[PDB]
């Protein structure tokens, strides 16, 4: 615990605070180390909404010094996270807002009010199984039961994966995420995702559906996508879908558990469950770092360069604590806060979250319906001592102890 000009993340999650802490101090550009991979990481507010509109940060992987030279390879164990196929997350120009549009117009808030009446129906479901789970006041894992399975369903309902297939989704990215999976094992549960998802898009070009992957696959609007680009979007849609809303949901809950005289504040309809859900989002979001971007040039910021060729990370965790934007007790979870719906925890710029509004619709229907249904809902686990999943980019908490009270 000497002093480093590089920040080195620790992929055991051993320290969350601190290191968050750590980034905004040394921030709001500073140079990280991503398991012995060197690159930037934007941890300012102000800093990252310029450069998430600047033109010459570019998802391409091939724009990367460190990939061109070959020193960095598929032995990375986080390559997974930006080695993926042509898709909205990967593009940028033109070609991007092609690879966007029948998302964007699948997940505007109006269209999804087809979808509340099956959230709500999954909602319903899993929170049965929360009943007969802590019956008898047995300690219940509120992930497993509830907030792990519910963005799946609703995910793989809206894009067409099949109810029975979606064990074996979950299977997969547990072992695309933790860092302890063996790399071996991640590029081939990898290889074994791609080609699911393969044939998902080859069945439902013979058989397409009421669902946004058969709308991805044919379009009124009227260039068709490519057999690449259909997959590609269905995979960043799901993965995204499921992990992060995961998170959202958990944290929302010990948030709100944590600060009961909160909680209180939107149960008795003075503050917005919106609102709650927004200062969680700003406060403890499902988002830790977003890999990458790449220099196309060099790229001046008066006191600082970034040079061609290099990586830049997202650290929208430390963005979220950023004290210029929030004040001086940004570290603190407060729902009545002035900035609480100002944060970029959905990102900003061409790529921002096409599914931020069915995130938040999840979460504005599973929160309230939680805690009508168990008013006296409560840790059988002091909430702080609730361990991170080793996943470096995610906010993942790996168990949710509690009774249903009472
Ligand atoms: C709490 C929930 C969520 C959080 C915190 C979140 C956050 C993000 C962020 C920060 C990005 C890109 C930021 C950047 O490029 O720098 C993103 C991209 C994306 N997200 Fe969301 N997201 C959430 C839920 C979702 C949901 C529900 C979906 C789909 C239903 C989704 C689908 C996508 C896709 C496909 C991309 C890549 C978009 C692109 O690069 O153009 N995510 N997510
Ligand atoms: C990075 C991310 C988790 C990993 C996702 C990414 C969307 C694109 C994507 C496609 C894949 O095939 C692997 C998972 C990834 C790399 C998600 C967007 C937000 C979320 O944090
Ligand atoms: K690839
Ligand atoms: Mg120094």
């Amino acid at each position: 615990c000497p002093h480093s000009d590089t920040l080195t993340i620790d992929p055991m999650i051993t320290d969350l605070a601190g290191e968050t802490s750590r980034l905004r101090a040394a921030g709001p550009l500073t140079r990280i180390d991503l398991l012995g991979v060197p690159a930037l990481a934007v941890t300012g507010h102000t800093l990252a909404r310029q450069l998430l509109t600047d033109t010459r940060l570019v998802k391409d992987i091939n724009a990367w010094s460190l990939w061109q030279s070959g020193t960095v390879t598929r032995q990375w164990p986080l390559i997974g996270m930006i080695d993926v196929d042509r898709s909205m997350f990967t593009v940028d120009g033109p070609e991007h807002r092609r690879l966007r549009i029948k998302t964007t117009q699948a997940l505007t808030r109006r269209r999804l009010d087809a979808l509340k009446p099956t959230i709500e129906r999954y909602v319903a479901e899993l929170l049965d199984d929360l009943e007969r789970a802590g019956a008898d006041g047995a300690v219940v894992d509120l992930k497993s039961v509830f907030a792990y399975p519910l963005p799946m369903r609703v995910i793989s309902a809206l894009m067409g994966v099949p109810s029975e297939d979606q064990e074996q989704l979950l299977t997969w990215y547990k072992a695309f995420f933790s860092i302890l999976t063996p790399q071996d094992e991640r590029l081939r549960v990898i290889d074994e995702m791609h080609g699911y998802f393969t044939e998902m898009v080859r069945r439902k070009t013979a058989e397409p559906g009421d669902d946004l992957t058969s709308a991805l696959i044919y379009a009124t609007d009227g260039t068709p996508l490519t057999e690449e680009e259909v997959i590609g979007n269905l995979q960043a849609l799901v993965a995204a879908g499921h992990e992060t809303t995961v998170s959202l949901i958990l944290t929302a809950v010990r948030a709100l558990l944590s600060h009961p005289e909160q909680l209180r504040l939107v149960r008795d309809g003075e503050i917005g469950w919106e609102t709650a859900i927004e200062e969680t989002l700003r406060w403890d979001g499902p988002v830790i770092h977003l890999l990458m971007r790449f220099a196309t040039e060099d790229i001046d910021l008066g006191d600082a360069v970034i040079p061609r060729g290099e990586g830049v990370v997202m650290s929208y965790r430390a963005i979220g604590r950023d004290i210029t934007v929030h004040g001086a007790d940004a570290d603190d979870f407060d729902i009545t806060r002035a900035t609480a719906a100002r944060h970029i925890s959905f990102g900003h710029g061409p790529h921002i979250c096409p599914g931020a509004a069915l995130a938040r619709l999840e979460a504005a229907i599973a929160l309230p319906a939680l805690f009508t249904r168990f008013p006296h809902l409560h840790p059988a686990l002091p909430l702080d001592q609730i361990p991170n999943l080793p996943v470096l980019t995610q906010n993942d908490l790996s168990h949710f102890p509690i009774h249903l009270g009472r």
